[PDB]
């Protein structure tokens, strides 16, 4: 039930890099899933004890949201495109993995996907 520390958002011994694909994923990607009317609940990490979810994280062992990937693209966290959209692929993930199908919250995720993943489909090329 306590809360974990959530994500690092900065780490001074992990290389930092710009790329136009990682300034696209804030720019449009997270900035427009952002505004999507079920994006709520994926913009900061789960609070178990808010939400009284005490085996949230007995459950889920790598959490991730979309204010952790904003932070981290901010801070130029990460090396390449494919390091952000693995955080989101994990942010899904995760929620279906400690709910089930059907659930208001995995509707909500599982529409929030296939924005992302219809955003990504194209990225634009490196310079
Ligand atoms: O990421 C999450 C954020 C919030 C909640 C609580 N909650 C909010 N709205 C519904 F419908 C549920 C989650 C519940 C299960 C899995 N993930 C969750």
């Amino acid at each position: 039930s306590m809360n974990p520390p959530p994500p690092e958002t900065s780490n001074p011994n992990k290389p930092k890099r710009q790329t136009n694909q990682l300034q696209y994923l804030l720019r449009v990607v997270l900035k427009t899933l952002w505004k999507h009317q079920f994006a709520w609940p994926f913009q900061q990490p789960v609070d178990a004890v808010k939400l009284n979810l005490p085996d949230y994280y007995k459950i889920i062992k790598t959490p991730m949201d979309m204010g952790t990937i904003k932070k981290r693209l901010e801070n130029n966290y990460y090396w390449n495109a494919q390091e952000c959209i693995q955080d989101f692929n994990t942010m899904f993930t995760n929620c279906y993995i400690y709910n089930k199908p059907g659930d208001d919250i995995v509707l909500m995720a599982e529409a929030l996907e296939k924005l992302f993943l219809q955003k990504i489909n194209e990225l634009p090329t490196e310079e």
